[PDB]
């Protein structure tokens, strides 16, 4: 036993189910805003040996020793890292050791933060994340909520935008430390002039959860967090397109004169959130996946990645006024970066009905709370993703015909809402009826024909 | 752009570091208890497809759809964790989401406990992880002592092994609600028996961190903690020689009965870690990872890992005879596992000057905090491990050569400790002068000779 | 030594330091909205030798013996305590052990949150109290923002009352497991249907601390806070006109039906308010403090005591009157209870600054944070109380004079606002010059003469 | 109305509940170590009209005004706290507003501590007080142990006396913030230079919880405890025969210095401790009970007071000798303070059935948990007090005879402890026989008309 011989013939079994997979992607119509399909230059850099390196400690403060090329390695990504985003050295550094972006946040809660203290993000039915503090009215959901005393701020629903007056007016009373700007399911632009006016007023840092927008901040396609936020967080695939991690980008250097005195006031940000995340919450780094990290970050200060980007907006809003055309309503209009948020309830169906719907079909989409109804009542609503197939060189016309079938998905649910009535009803109504199981596998197979066609990152195998 | 673009095509600068880590690993002998080099079966998973899937949630009970073919990798994955430590799906389950080891201990006392309650661990000089609990006297250092109250129990310091009777006492006075029966360097096994008498006294859970030893439980060569513990956790590297992520094995189905309790009392384990895991800490899946760990996991139940394993404590007791035949006592007196733990303190050296002259020799190893280490400062010893040259073939009479280099080692690095007084002036004479420069320049080319001609695990070029 | 004698003679220069603070009391215009007059009767038991006896545990629950007699007196202030306020015994019960008021908050927290539990009361320059949870934007003042996450909801600065609207909104967020619906500086009613209309909806326990107002409350002068509230706080003192010690009510009996089940779910609140009080924060109880609030019970089921509390109002209303026709504002208009609330700022002099000028002429107010001003600036606002010399027999033309004595002070004060820039330029301006020292000397003896001439409840010597 | 009318014209209830307990105050040996008879002069003042003075805060920074004379008691109380214990004002400083002991130990711990900061304690059943941290094996007990993480420190079965040795290692160990050298049950002294040297070390706090040897300390008989502990909180009744209070001495001053520090570190206690009392914790403080309190300190620096309390210690082993010699064995062998730990495991009785045959003959004592007590249910052990009636002049022949009533008492309830197996049957037998009710119906007899003769101090009526 050498250990050098294919997956093919070690584990068929495996190997297997990595060729359904791949099929599964090249297939169907991946709808979610947050996923990408990473490219086959990182992927090389995931799958390699620096698994087997335990880097315990920081480039030069190694526990260890034999951390010569992963120094390289950890310092590059953190060049690439800054080069990326146009951020200057001496203002701005970045730890490129979380495990994914939920530990990434965490460790930015853990540096700065003592057990119980508060935050402020947006409500997970509102548009933001569980990383965000996010606990229900019986038990609390995310640790966030646990270790931390969170209290959301909501939107407009009148608008859908970010009640950023409520916002003002609910910090000044929970006088929280530290306020998340950054949501998961949200279509337009966060006012972080906005945000970073409240976190001064209540003497809080404000941290960009930027992971749905990172790649399109990186191409400076829309407004940069960085001009305003202390902290920022953001994982590195979706619109980054690059292996699961992530990245805390914090300022350094001086934070502001003393008033009284006049003298420089550091910042204190580098040696408590990297000691957060190790030795803290975090062991040893995959430098397997910082290597990987490194490869799309390089790929991010491409004019490529700034063609993608923009692409990635124009299919979006492509896919929004395709969307509107056919009598769809969206909240807060429109959209503005890289997702649109579809309102299914003034056409008769809920996105847990049409998100079966299209997973029938291959397209893969998630329901959404729209604003308004009270949460646990089923969402009357989806979330759609540009990235995903913009990678593929999908264009406004591919997102134009992407509408199409979902058109026919949610009017093949329409008619299963009047012929069921529980959702469970309609969930094995689309499976044992004969008349509906035979016009599910043809939308089926017209959908996973026009996917075929389109290219795809990656291995041609797995 | 396409994305199928070799890595050596589109970022030649991260490729060459791909080999230069590659070439560095092949030419050196590791020795670190916590490194093993994974197979290219693996790897091939870890840098697949499935890095593109956003599987939120568990098999069955998914957030979202399209998680078709990511639910059966799952799956097997469980499967196959159960099966390599010969697991009835009765009275064990397992959750293989974990992004790593430091995440998995992480996530099972957000499972069963509250915040500052009471968890025991082995102190980190004694031999404990960061993840058990490690506080020191100055400041608290992982967030499992920030978010929990811990205190440490210690090493018997005449005995070298753990003081089973201090804790007997300590736990009745610090009333934990879980101790934690890990080792990160201990070379002797635990009395599994003796620490369900403590936490069965002191109505706590016993949790075995059986990370470093997990393939040599798998492969049943040292006993299992499985038959005492209560939960389970382990990463998925070290001993099992997989990519790096982690595991969560809890007893599930009934905990005891009565005939005045009417029925019986069930274990309630599975829904508090998977909870914990998700939605709670963590997020999307790294089902790339967990496809590599299921590769690795089938691997464990070979005729072929036994026969490796057994070659790890081989080699183990290979590497303490010839260490004591030497000049070198070990702390407890030899090994019985796959580390050995030597005091360097007879000899004449410490673990810091140690392992850097042998770091310059392509020899890596670390400190290690001996029993009776006079100085805080600088360690009186290393841990030098079996698993990761085990790997390449190595037989008995290979590690007990390794050893000739280490006694060379420790040797140059004894004839410049008198030559310099301070460590910081040790460590830069290595490379000022120019006899010790040749003295480890041409001990590592018959180093570097003999450690390339056994055989890497994984790919060739990377 | 017989321990027999007399004050006078064993301690003379504690005994003269007695005289001369009845006389304080005698020659002064206590004007303190919560401080009273206490009886004689009260006080023969305050100072009794029940003060020699442990009485740890409850009557039928003691951990020592000997308690025969204070069983009987402490489940006799139980029962005035339910008599005085009209309460069921089914559906009430009392702790009569807390040592004060705000150890009897902190008790009601204790019992029924856990740490770092989330409350809401009035905030402090809004009203509330420090018990409510008082938490300032630099420091957590009170213990009740520590040892629970405190946010507090404020007034309608427009209206100067509750703004009821913003906290049924903020509770909604803040998700808070318990609210005050109490009051230290508010002139009017609280809308306790409203308090459990939003208590009800965010699943929180309805806390009425009213010791400002239980006189008024057991007279039933005012709305009860008994037909709405779960738990009621309320001092001794203040409109009870007892000993200083507190009370805690809390509901017996049954919480609701079940549902879905058709069953009885009862109260769990005696047992573990009774705990919290006893061994969790207390030892021994004051039981010559028990006594004496037994004795002001007594009175308070008397229509001597309704006759009192009907005059403190009639009080209170003939000083707000009076005060609005010399051209002074109040906040809201007026009052509804047993204080007033003056705005001093539209008539050119703050509060820091008027009680100062009124305390040198025998005129014992309290400045209060005005509705709008951003509390650290100096409070323009005097709080003035009915009670207290309403206990002395004090009518409503008698109250209109008192109004007369500070409309000489506040013109005092106003020409030394012209005089003097600061406010300690004002505070010694009082008192090193010629001419002001003699105008406040001549306004202290005309207020001190008419004083005088009122009874004074307790002992004629002390 | 007046308010001026006695307690027997207005409340005769209530006057005949007042003389009921006097009386079986006179007619009883109340031997509970923790119980005495106030003096009359501190009752005049405990019932003063001093309880009609809301004095927030601090004597100069007061939160109201009218506070000119009790400040000057307030500042009395505090110089006649540091007399009497013969501590410079330079070295060492006071509060003298906690309510009673227990508030004393709470204010101190929020005023160092953090919310689950360690602490170390006596335990419970080994002779701690509840606020010194008692946490149980099934709940958390005092609110000590609920806002702050606890571990007690244990005696040493063999030999009756605090295991020091113990505790040197726990506190490394447990690595507590503040050990307390406080005492609810142990007949000899504490070596407070022990402590500091277990303090010292794991860099803890020194508080010294000297309540009931606090007079023996004033006394200047017994070590001071002032010498080491940074901190020192007392309540004020007890040995020093006050009313019902509390005290927080604080060392202030200069901690330590360094020519390298470049000046002092000062003691940061002052600030700390004042802030918790008022605002934390407490709120308008009993100045009625802080003038009783000074009263009583005044006595305790006479020349009486330490003739007082030699003929406590005198009557101690007067009582502790008489026991030994009627076939008692004591905890650690006899007494060196006030108190007697008895054993009745010896004479065949437990502690639960003798404080209730004798507290049935007007001798008051209570349960005490033994070194060896085989059984939690009903511990085999009484604690019994000299201070208590030595303040009716009770000489070392007087105790030696209040041994022969308890001697007789345990050799009743001996006689039926075989007639009745179980306790709740053994005291129901102790009333409901017409025997063993004339056997004790004839001992109290005896018994109220010895105690009758001594003199009561306090009142003659109440
Ligand atoms: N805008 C936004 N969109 C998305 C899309 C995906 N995510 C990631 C989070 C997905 C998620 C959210 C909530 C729960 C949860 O609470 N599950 C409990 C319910 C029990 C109870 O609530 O009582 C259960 O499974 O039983 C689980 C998973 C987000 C996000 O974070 N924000
Ligand atoms: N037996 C055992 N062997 C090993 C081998 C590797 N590891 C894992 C890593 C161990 C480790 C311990 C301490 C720190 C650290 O950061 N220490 C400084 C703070 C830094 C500063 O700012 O100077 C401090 O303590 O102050 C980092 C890593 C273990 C383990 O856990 N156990
Ligand atoms: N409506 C209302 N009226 C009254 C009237 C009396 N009280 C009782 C409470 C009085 C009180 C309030 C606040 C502080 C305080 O904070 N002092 C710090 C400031 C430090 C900082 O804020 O940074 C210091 O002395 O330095 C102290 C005492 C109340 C009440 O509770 N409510
Ligand atoms: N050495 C020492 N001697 C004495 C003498 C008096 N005291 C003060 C009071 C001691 C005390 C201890 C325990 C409880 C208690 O409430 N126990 C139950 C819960 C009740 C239930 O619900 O059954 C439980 O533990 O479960 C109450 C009081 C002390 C002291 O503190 N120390
Ligand atoms: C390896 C190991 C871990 C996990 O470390 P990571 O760097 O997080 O993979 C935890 N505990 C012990 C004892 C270990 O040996
Ligand atoms: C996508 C996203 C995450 C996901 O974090 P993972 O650790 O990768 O699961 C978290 N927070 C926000 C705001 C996101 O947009
Ligand atoms: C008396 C005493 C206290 C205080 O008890 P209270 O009932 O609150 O007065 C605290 N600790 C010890 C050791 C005591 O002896
Ligand atoms: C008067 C008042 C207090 C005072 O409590 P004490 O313990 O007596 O100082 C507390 N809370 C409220 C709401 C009050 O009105």
């Amino acid at each position: 036993w050498t250990g050098q011989e294919s997956l093919s013939d070690s584990d068929p079994e495996m190997w297997e189910l990595l060729q359904r997979e791949k099929d599964r992607q090249c297939r169907g119509l991946e709808l979610i805003a947050s996923e990408n399909f990473c490219s086959r230059a990182a992927l090389e850099a995931l799958g390699s040996c620096l698994n087997n390196k335990y880097s315990e400690g920081y480039p030069g403060k190694r526990y260890y020793g034999g951390a010569e090329v992963v120094d390289e390695i950890e310092l590059l990504c953190q060049r690439r890292a800054l080069e990326a985003f146009d951020l200057d050295p001496a203002q701005w550094g970045v730890n490129v050791q979380p495990y994914s972006g939920s530990p990434a946040n965490l460790a930015v809660y853990t540096a700065l933060l003592q057990p119980h203290d508060r935050i402020m993000g947006l409500d997970l039915p509102d548009g933001g994340h569980l990383t965000h503090g996010y606990m229900s009215d019986v038990k609390r959901i995310s640790a966030t909520s646990i270790f931390f005393e969170s209290m959301p701020y909501k939107l407009n629903p009148k608008t859908g935008l970010i009640d950023y007056n409520q916002l003002a007016l609910t910090a000044r009373l929970f006088r929280p430390r530290l306020i998340i700007a950054g949501t998961s399911a949200y279509a337009r632009l966060i006012d972080y002039a906005r945000m970073r006016e409240v976190c001064d007023e209540v003497k809080a840092h404000l941290l960009a959860d930027m992971a749905h927008i990172s790649g399109l901040v990186a191409a400076k396609v829309i407004p940069s967090p960085f001009k305003h936020a202390d902290i920022v967080t953001t994982t590195t695939h979706k619109t980054l397109r690059g292996a699961r991690s992530g990245l805390i980008f914090y300022r350094k250097g001086v934070k502001a004169v003393d008033p009284k005195t006049g003298r420089e006031i550091p910042y204190t940000f580098e040696d408590r959130i990297n000691f957060a995340v190790f030795p803290s919450l975090q062991g040893g780094p995959h430098n397997h996946a910082i290597a990987a990290v490194a490869v799309a970050l390089k790929q991010a200060c491409t004019p490529m990645f700034r063609e993608y980007s923009l692409q990635v907006l124009k299919n979006a809003r492509a896919m929004a006024d395709a969307l509107l055309e056919r009598g769809y309503s969206l909240v807060s209009g429109g959209t503005d970066n890289h997702l649109v948020l579809v309102d299914l309830r003034p056409k008769g169906l809920d996105g847990a009905r049409a998100e079966r719907v299209l997973e029938l079909v291959s397209i893969t989409a998630n329901k959404n709370t729209c604003p308004g109804d009270r949460s646990a009542i089923t969402p009357g609503g989806l979330r759609l993703g540009a990235p995903a197939l913009t990678s593929r060189q999908f264009r406004e016309d591919d997102f134009r015909r992407v509408v199409d079938f979902i058109d026919e998905g949610v009017n093949i649910g329409l008619e299963v809402k009047s012929k069921t009535a529980k959702l469970q009803d309609f969930k094995s109504f689309l499976l044992k009826d004969s008349e509906t199981s035979q016009r599910l596998a043809n939308l089926r197979q017209r959908v996973e024909q026009f996917a075929r066609a389109f290219p795809m990152p990656g291995f041609d195998e797995h």
